[PDB]
């Protein structure tokens, strides 16, 4: 789930999620969600 970052697709997520410490990355209302393990 969520990080802290604004995003614009499901990648610009997905890219932070992961390097964050996530797996995928998905974009709800501007800001970022994530699909952690």
């Amino acid at each position: 789930v969520g990080i802290n970052v604004k995003c614009k697709h499901s990648g610009q997520c997905l890219k932070p999620c992961k390097d964050a410490g996530m797996r995928f990355g998905k974009c709800i209302n501007g800001k970022c969600d994530c699909t952690p393990k």
